[PDB]
């Protein structure tokens, strides 16, 4: 019945991330290919070709990390909508306090996103606009500042993490363990959601028992991974805050506004 919890949260993963593991890794190896974009003029074919309203609007009118930050909030958007329907799906969430349901995913959504954002990088770039665009670490990395220090944080944590060779049986595990977290600022009943913790860390430890015999202290390394994640979204959210007050026509998402409020 462990193994009813684990196969129901892969189930639940696989049904609400519209992008896996699995289904990253073809594209990225090599009908309807991603469009490579590693310059200017690449950025603004590819635009032109996935939001083509925008580009009616004007946008490439704007520098490109105006239209590179949006972007990136457009896709924690819909992540953070899968991650919450993710979450519901998870046993003994929907049955905590509607408070602490908020407070867990407020605090967890992007440690969970910066760990599930290793599937779609590999050394050399990221996916975006659900497969159909392959964006050069190297082009990010060559933008002016603050946003060329958006992503290489993150693609530095990706390129240790996926050494680990997870799958995305191990990372729905992973993330249901990052999301049902006791020690959130903020939560009413922290007895009942530590309980839960236990309870899907214990099925993770189970489940890499199984799936890497030859990994010794693996479960350790991803409790540490934990702690990494929370460290750089901590740091995460002050570029973000950085960038707010400082950059104008980089305004901030509602959605993402409201989860960064009162977060760090
Ligand atoms: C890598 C990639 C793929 C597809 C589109 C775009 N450009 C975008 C994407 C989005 Cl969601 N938004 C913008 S500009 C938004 C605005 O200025 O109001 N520009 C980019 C930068
Ligand atoms: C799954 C995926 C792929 C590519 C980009 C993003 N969103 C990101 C990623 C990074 Cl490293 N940085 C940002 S800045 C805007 C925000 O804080 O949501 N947004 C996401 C969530």
């Amino acid at each position: 019945d462990l193994k009813s919890l684990a196969k129901r949260i892969y189930e639940a993963y696989l049904k609400n991330f519209n992008m896996n593991k699995v289904k990253a890794r073809v594209i990225l190896s090599g009908n309807n290919p991603p469009f490579v974009i590693h310059d200017m003029e690449t950025l603004c074919m590819a635009e032109k070709t996935l939001v083509a309203k925008l580009v009616a609007n004007g946008i490439q009118n704007k520098e490109a990390e105006v239209r590179i930050f949006h972007c990136c909030q457009c896709t924690s958007v819909e992540t953070v909508t899968e991650l919450t329907e993710f979450a519901k799906a998870i046993p003994g969430f929907a049955n905590l306090d509607l408070n602490d349901q908020v407070t867990l995913l407020k605090y967890g959504v992007y440690e969970a996103i910066f760990a599930m954002l290793s599937s779609v990088m590999n050394k050399d770039g990221m996916l975006v606009a659900y497969g159909n665009g392959f964006i050069t670490r190297e082009f990010l990395k060559s933008l002016r500042k603050p946003f060329c220090d958006i992503m290489e944080p993150k693609f530095d944590f990706a390129m240790k993490f996926n050494a680990l060779e997870l799958d995305d049986s191990d990372i729905s595990l992973f993330v249901a363990a990052i999301i049902c977290c006791g020690d959130r600022p903020g939560l009413l009943n922290v007895g009942h959601i530590e309980k839960m913790q236990e309870g899907i860390v214990h099925v993770l430890r189970l489940h890499l028992q199984s799936n890497h015999p030859d990994d010794i202290f693996l479960f350790p390394k991803l409790l540490q991974k934990m702690a990494d994640l929370r460290q750089l979204v901590t740091e995460h959210a002050q570029l973000v805050q950085i960038i707010k007050k400082t950059e104008s026509d980089a305004a901030l998402h509602p959605l993402l506004q409201e989860i960064y409020r009162d977060m760090y």
